[PDB]
């Protein structure tokens, strides 16, 4: 009972606020009250008590589909106009849940009734698949359902398993299960949602207009093709909706203990709670929840989060102290295994110690979250559901049809008051005309038009191997401002390639693999973690795997290495001391047989971080900090090697004595430094970007200093110093910027960044984001927009640098390879998605994707802005012209009509074919290859645009003034203060005089707006409208002349006289001529910002 305003716990991430509202009975439907219950039956009152009814009974009709339709069009209408809020819970039945900014979209969302265990009702709802349930209880508040996080270390050490399935089963009922289940939308409602988008409702209404003009046999004619124009396209959606749903996960078998027992189980199945066991599959099967590694270790690919191509270790909580509380921000780096993620490499629990061992050898692991709650969970909610679909309806159309509509108004009510004037007119046929020009002077192609500019700039980009799946998101790609990078497989190869060893030699000069000292080539090939399948594959780390493929050497089943190319002794390895985070450093066990001599050799081989051997090497060179810090410096990452010759052990000395002496004495053996190497193409697609006028961004999950290099490496830093903001580990001291090279650091200052962003490029970390997110939020926002490099960003920070970005009011372009990058692509203006490796399964941001490259090239995005500007600037042209074409019309139908003259059906047929010809011709329209340095206008409200159209259709104006009054000059005197309404077209020499000079304006304002030197083809080069124009021009001067009667009586026109001929040319041409001076000119003193 009686939950108040705002029923949400403060900070939640997802929802802002929750109000709950009950649907009306279909009766007590504000739809239907006052339509079924006051208008309608008064109507039919006075029409049983015995053409102005139905006309008065259309638009009562009609002000009804819109009200219904509203509450289709906004979820706020439909909340207002079809229910009642109930602060009653138990008496309520739906709730509108309206999520935090940029977390989606309000929805209704059904209120689920479940009996607990205690009987007691538990209300509970599903918003954006995250149930929330109402504690009543205790804090009276909606709480997302607690999941085991933030819990002691106790409880996981005593969970063993469930013998029992009714607690199962309340737990399914409580977090339900891990569907990652694709729901394709069905096809009635995708059809439903465009069936009542707002230009198709009105489209059906001019239909039905037609219709009522009798237009019997063509209204349905045209509304069927509509329909099924609609329908096709939304058979395309359905097609690339398809692909989403294959995508999804695939059933599979993992090992569970239930019931006291090891199973296999199918992986929906598994509940929060349950144990199960995690390792390596074979068939390369994904983690299918989010997993707290109990016992066993392992080398997991985490390519998910960081976007670092780099296997992570990850240890058992088993060494750790039991009283610590999970930190999920703290721990998840080192203990938790997400869902989705890919074990490269695991280590079984020890054979000796007490506890539960799968069957299959694989590591146990408490499951801590499941389904659509994991963060591959929260990417795939953010891919299904997480931006507003691109549709036709942009605002920018929404105030060009109102713009418009304000002149149509004036012009229909011009007509209706003249018309009013004569007593003699039939209200009916006033009524009638005035619809007639309210409906033409909107003419229902300009969608159709706009989206057949986008398919045919579609299909160009088809050719290009790059598949578009939003194509209205296509314009913005011209308005595009900002283009972020991400780093890994995207600029570089994912291929990581080993330069050599260093510190060989006296200097900086990395010696070649080829060319190291023997001991290099033992320690490389025994200081490994590599493993042998029994199918012969060798698995394991990508740096492994590079570092032992460079050496030549081979690992057998026996862990036995033998060399391939160098007459060296093969090395048995005995005992491996893997990886340790705390001692930061390996070491292995291995054996060589002396040359000439049977007896074993024992050597000792260690790899580690630098600044943890420089301790422990025995002797170390001088320049060991230098060489390090340059080559950190050189964005490579770093090994220090370590080699020790430990002679003969006894047997059982050598596995004993191991334990008691890991690490001692150690002799310096060189660094190893790997590297990622750039793409051949980046840098220069990167050059073509930036000699766009673009502004460069680099947004990246890996270390800032390799990141730093590469954004070096390919100028998207020019200045000499890069700055890093380092976060403060301690509570208090401010934030400092430091050098790469240490030389400088500076104090945090409130003051501009513009002054820091002159002299320095700053690079902003994900803690030092997180950091300013909790500090100051309102900094970081000035900030952002001064940030050449983000580095160690998460996919959730990644997404709120681009929504940042876009607050600013820029247009974002993102380009990634990566789910790291989904969010990011989502939210960006321009989403495209590379494929890594390029030469079916489709790896998630290719769908998550707007546009997706079949090839790995970068340079797709070059063609991506070419053929955006191409059709940013035709959907303006086209606006452009068909706003003038509009006027045109405007005054063309109800002036002419009040002067009483029409074009012929004959004259007006031809007419319309041609125009429709020419805008077929001009939508086709190709870009130029070269990116120019100029922009185009980004938007349809400019100086320009306005000043440009009211300045032609001024002078068309007067041009039509001028000439009309010349033929009534020449028509005769006509003893009749009135034009009668319906007469037989009469061929007339003001009818052919007004649309001769009609037709020929009209094609001069095609040929005057089509402007692409910089943008489009030339014009010669766009034949078709070449052609067009070509056949245009000859047939307007073939008209005005009259060499043939006949010819001009098929077309209907008079023979005009020669004196009055050779006006009407003069004055067409100087309206020409001034039209196009006039264009020019205003091009020339208002155009680019």
């Amino acid at each position: 009972l009686a939950a108040g305003p705002a029923l949400i716990a403060n900070g939640d991430e997802l929802v802002a606020a929750v109000w709950p509202y009950r649907r009306l009975a279909l009766l007590r439907r504000l739809t239907v009250l006052p339509f079924a219950g006051l208008l309608y039956p008064a109507w039919l009152g006075a029409a049983a008590a015995g053409e102005a009814a139905l006309l008065v009974l259309a638009t009562i009709c009609l002000a009804h589909a819109l009200t219904v339709l509203s509450g289709h069009w906004s979820v706020h209408a439909h909340c207002a106009l079809t229910c009642t809020p109930e602060y009653d819970p138990s008496k309520a039945t739906f709730v509108k849940v309206v999520p935090t900014p940029n977390n989606g979209s309000t929805e209704l969302v059904a209120l689920h009734r479940n009996e607990g265990e205690d009987g007691l009702e538990v209300l509970s709802f599903e918003f954006q698949k995250i149930k929330y349930s109402y504690d009543a209880l205790e804090k009276k508040q909606f709480l997302p359902v607690a999941f085991p996080v933030g819990n002691a270390f106790s409880y996981y050490q005593s969970n063993r398993g469930f013998q029992e399935d009714s607690e199962i089963r309340a737990a399914e009922k409580k977090f339900g299960s891990n569907k990652a289940e694709m729901v394709v939308p069905d096809f009635s409602e995708l059809f439903k949602e465009r069936a009542t988008a707002p230009f198709f409702v009105f489209q059906v209404f001019c239909v039905g207009l037609w219709c009522l003009d009798e237009y019997w046999y063509y209204s349905v004619f045209t509304l069927s093709m509509l329909v099924a124009f609609e329908a096709s396209l939304v058979q395309q959606q359905m097609r690339n909706m398809s692909e989403i749903r294959k995508m999804g996960n695939k059933p599979h078998m993992i090992q569970v203990y239930r019931s006291r027992k090891w199973r296999p189980i199918a992986s929906d199945e598994i509940v929060p709670g349950d144990i199960v066991s995690i390792g390596r599959s074979p068939q390369e099967n994904l983690v299918p929840c989010d997993v707290l590694l109990l016992r066993g270790r392992c080398i997991v690919d985490e390519a998910m989060l960081t976007g670092e191509s780099v296997p992570q270790m990850k240890e058992p909580i088993e060494d750790l102290s039991p009283d610590r509380v999970l930190d999920l921000q703290a721990d998840s780096r080192l203990h938790v295994i997400f869902g989705g993620t890919k074990v490269v490499q695991h280590i079984p629990p020890q054979k000796a110690t007490t506890g539960l061992k799968p069957v299959d050898s694989g590591c146990v692991a408490y499951v801590l979250r499941t389904g659509f709650n994991t963060s591959q969970g929260k990417l795939l909610r953010t891919i299904l559901f997480g931006v507003k679909r691109v549709t036709a309806n942009n605002l920018e159309t929404f105030i060009f049809i109102l713009f418009l509509l304000v002149f149509a108004i004036a012009a229909a009510a011009y007509v209706w008051i003249e018309g009013t004037k004569d007593p003699s007119r039939n209200r009916y046929k006033l009524f009638l005309e005035c619809t007639l020009i309210l409906t033409s002077v909107v003419p229902p192609e300009l969608p159709i038009e706009l989206s057949l500019a986008v398919n045919t700039s579609l299909i160009a980009l088809a050719k290009l191997y790059m598949y578009c799946t939003e194509p209205f998101r296509i314009p913005f790609a011209g308005k595009v401002e900002v283009c972020c990078f991400d780093k890994t497989g995207t600029l570089t190869s994912d291929s990581l390639v080993v330069r050599g060893v260093a510190g060989l030699r006296d200097g900086k000069e990395v010696t070649p693999v080829s060319s190291i000292p023997v001991e290099t080539h033992r320690a490389l090939a025994s200081c490994h973690s590599l493993m042998q399948l029994d199918d012969g594959t060798l698995v394991g780390d990508p740096l492994e795997k590079a570092m032992l493929t460079a050496v030549d050497w081979t690992l057998t089943k026996d862990e036995k290495v033998f060399p391939r190319s160098i007459k060296t002794q093969g090395l048995k390895i005995h005992q491996r001391f893997h990886f340790a985070s705390a001692l930061k450093r390996m070491s292995v066990l291995a054996s060589y047989e002396k040359l000439g001599s049977t007896d074993l050799c024992y050597i000792a081989a260690v790899k580690g971080a630098p600044e943890t051997l420089h301790s422990m090497f025995s002797q170390c060179p001088p320049d060991y900090h230098h060489i390090h810090t340059e080559i950190s410096r050189e964005g490579a990452r770093v090994l220090a090697l370590g080699y020790k010759e430990l002679g003969h052990l006894t047997h059982q000395q050598a596995r004993e004595v191991k334990r008691e002496a890991l690490e001692c004495s150690l002799k310096f053996v060189g660094f190893i430094v790997v590297s990622c190497p750039l793409k051949a193409d980046s840098k220069a697609v990167i050059r073509e970007i930036q000699n766009a006028s673009h502004r460069v961004v680099m947004i990246t999950g890996d270390n800032p200093l390799t990141a730093c290099h590469v954004a070096q490496e390919l100028h998207f830093i020019e200045k000499a110093h890069t700055l890093i903001l380092q976060p403060p580990s301690e509570k208090g001291r401010q934030c400092e910027w430091r050098s790469i090279d240490g030389s400088i650091v500076l104090p945090l200052a409130r003051g501009s960044p513009k002054a820091l962003a002159l002299e320095y490029a700053l690079c902003l970390t994900g803690d030092g984001l997180a950091h300013l997110q909790a500090t100051d939020p309102q900094q970081l926002l000035r900030l952002i927009p001064h940030v050449q490099v983000f580095a160690r960003v998460a996919p959730k920070q990644k997404e709120f640098v681009i929504t940042s970005l876009k607050e600013l009011g820029y247009v974002t372009l993102m380009c990634g390879d990566g789910t790291n990058d989904v969010g990011a692509l989502k939210h960006a203006d321009v989403g495209v998605a590379l494929l890594a490796n390029a030469p079916v399964k489709l790896g998630d941001a290719s769908i998550a994707a707007p546009f997706t490259s079949k090839l790995s090239s970068i340079q797709c995005i070059c063609h991506v802005i070419k053929q955006g500007r191409c059709t940013l600037v035709t959907t303006l042209q086209m606006f452009k012209i068909l706003a003038l074409n509009a006027l045109i019309l405007a005054y063309s139908q109800s002036v002419l009509y009040l002067e009483g003259v029409k074009f012929s059906d004959f004259q007006a047929t031809l007419q319309g074919l041609l125009l429709a010809g020419c805008f077929l011709f001009i939508s086709r329209s190709k870009p130029l290859k070269t990116l120019s340095r100029e922009r185009p206008l980004p938007n349809i409200f400019n100086l320009y645009t306005i000043l440009t159209v009211m300045l032609q259709f001024f002078v068309h104006f007067l041009s039509l003034v001028y000439l009309y009054r010349e033929a009534q000059a020449r028509s005769p005197e006509k003893q009749e203060q009135f034009v009668d309404l319906y007469k037989e077209f009469e061929p007339s020499l003001v009818n052919s005089t007004v649309y001769i000079m009609a037709m020929a304006m009209q094609m001069a304002t095609f040929a005057i707006n089509y402007k692409g030197p910089p943008f489009m083809e030339s014009l010669p080069e766009n034949k078709p409208l070449v052609w067009s124009l070509a056949v245009s021009l000859l047939a307007i001067i073939g008209l005005l002349l009259g060499s043939s009667p006949d010819f001009n009586s098929q077309f209907g026109l008079v023979d005009i006289p020669v004196e009055f001929k050779l006006v009407i040319a003069q004055v067409l041409l100087l309206d020409f001529c001034l039209a196009l001076l006039a264009d020019r000119v205003l091009q020339f003193f208002l155009g680019t910002p």
